[PDB]
């Protein structure tokens, strides 16, 4: 018959109450900055969608980060820029400072406020129980804010959360896959990085929402408290669902496909099998026990649900007992 429709439980209609200019990004007019304003210092990183540099703004001597965009549909560039503008000033959202035309690629180059990251490959190895709660709490601020502003990030993962540890400062970056949420919309499921993909994406359920970001956040949390990064390490999108199903169980998976009347890809038949839902204690060992508590597990559990409608909202997440001590010190 066709899948059963779905709606975000919170912030459902925020965009519909906005001026259409707010979410109708195809009509956004970019006003360029001056590209002689910025001199590239060095290359920071290379991605699928861009190359990232450190630069100097020579007008005022400030350090900035410059993201030179690889060729992509102009619609996608307008979308990212409109999102960054709408979210600018929000808590723990990276600040877009300027937009220029790179003299070389002739593509757009986005200029952001500088940040001084400790790459997560060295950081997560050193994080205390307390730091994990503190940093999780700061991410939830960014996600509740962007959710409330009608936007889903759709690529939550360790690379996209910059932490200046020395200053206890966090920024959620890379809004290039972010989208405006509209009730009844069917989205592309080919978003997010494989290990952070929600079940909705893996079984091709298109009518998803903000709650996608909460599953991703759950994957990050799992890898920090168990010290296994990435946590669900699949080889492809098929094997990714199988790795999840080995932990969350198959009974809940099939109740979820039955509930939304999802057409499961024939390819999943012989690979999924039958799997009991595991107790989190099986991932606890001597090297990670100091990071795992009854609170951490209750919280993780409430994020990692197949049924996207069942997961905590970012705001519910923030009232969880896991964060009592960080809410107090703040
Ligand atoms: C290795 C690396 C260092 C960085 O400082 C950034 C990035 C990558 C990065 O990908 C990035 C994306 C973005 O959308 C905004 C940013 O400020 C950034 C960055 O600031």
């Amino acid at each position: 018959s066709g899948p059963v429709p779905s709606r975000a439980r919170v912030y459902t209609d925020v965009n519909t109450h906005r001026p259409r200019e707010y979410w109708d990004y195809e009509s956004h007019v970019v006003e360029w900055g001056n590209q002689d304003d910025y001199q590239l210092v060095r290359k920071l990183g290379r991605g699928k969608y861009s190359e990232v540099f450190e630069a100097i703004n020579i007008t005022n001597n400030e350090k900035v980060v410059v993201k030179i965009l690889k060729p992509v549909k102009k619609k996608k560039i307008k979308r990212e820029i409109k999102i960054l503008e709408n979210l600018r000033g929000g808590p723990n959202i990276i600040t877009l400072a300027d937009i220029v035309k790179d003299p070389v690629s002739r593509t757009p180059a986005l200029v952001f406020e500088h940040v001084n990251n400790t790459d997560f490959k060295q950081l997560y190895q050193t994080l205390t129980d307390y730091d994990i709660r503190f940093y999780m709490y700061e991410i939830l601020k960014a996600l509740d804010y962007c959710h409330s502003m009608g936007i889903m990030h759709r690529d939550v993962k360790p690379h996209n959360v910059m932490i200046d540890h020395e200053h206890r400062k966090l920024r959620l970056i890379d809004w290039g896959l972010a989208e405006f949420y509209h009730p009844g919309q069917e989205y592309n499921v080919r978003v997010a990085s494989r290990y952070f993909k929600g079940p909705e994406l893996l079984v091709d359920y298109q009518m998803y929402d903000y709650s996608l970001d909460m599953w991703s956040l759950g994957c990050m949390l799992a890898s920090m408290i168990f010290r296994k990064e990435p946590f669900f390490h699949g080889h492809d999108n098929y094997d990714q669902l199988v790795r999840i199903a080995k932990v969350l169980g198959t009974e809940d998976l099939y109740d979820y496909i039955d509930k939304y009347n999802i057409e499961l890809d024939p390819r999943f038949n012989d690979i999924l099998g039958r799997h009991s839902r595991k107790r989190w204690e099986r991932f606890v060992h001597s090297e990670n026990q100091h990071l795992v508590s009854p609170e951490a597990l209750d919280f993780l559990d409430k994020l990692l649900r197949y049924d996207h409608q069942s997961r905590l909202t970012a705001r519910e997440a923030m009232e969880h007992p896991y964060f009592y001590t960080v809410v107090k010190d703040q």
